[PDB]
């Protein structure tokens, strides 16, 4: 019925926590924190979503360089951060280093499995095991 407050601190090159499970209709605030230990610090990005893009050369690969998600779970979700409120197309949080961004929203009607991953530095921190599985269930 409240708030759920989750947090997710970014690393290289990992999330902490690397999953997480909301249901439906759940009112979730989230801060990201770029918690990057470098030295320097490095940005990190977190986006959710399902499809995963990749470059090709019509040459095989062991790893595909990443470049995104097709399909952005925050596509048409309304967002609330600072004095905004709307949704944000194509949202994605890029910060650098002791940076963080929190949000909140309701979680909408898109049960399954999603991913959270880094697509910064040319796909590099993802194909380094920069990603995570988001389980949306149905209501409760
Ligand atoms: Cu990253």
């Amino acid at each position: 019925n409240g708030v759920h407050h989750y947090t997710i601190d970014e690393f290289n090159y990992y999330y902490k926590p690397d999953r997480m499970t909301w249901h439906v209709g759940e009112k979730v605030e989230l801060t990201i924190d770029n918690r990057s230990q470098s030295a320097p610090p490095i940005a990190h990005q977190f986006s959710i979503g399902r499809t995963l893009v990749s470059r090709d050369n019509g040459f095989p690969k062991s790893q595909a360089i990443a470049v995104g998600w097709k399909d952005n779970f925050f596509d048409g979700v309304p967002i609330t951060s600072g004095g905004q409120t709307g949704p944000v197309p194509a949202f994605s949080v890029s910060l650098n280093g002791g940076q963080k961004y929190t949000f909140s929203f309701v979680v909408p009607n898109k049960p399954g499995k999603w991913e959270y991953g880094c697509f910064l530095q040319t796909g590099q921190a993802f194909m380094n095991g920069m990603h995570g599985i988001l389980d949306i269930l149905p209501a409760q």
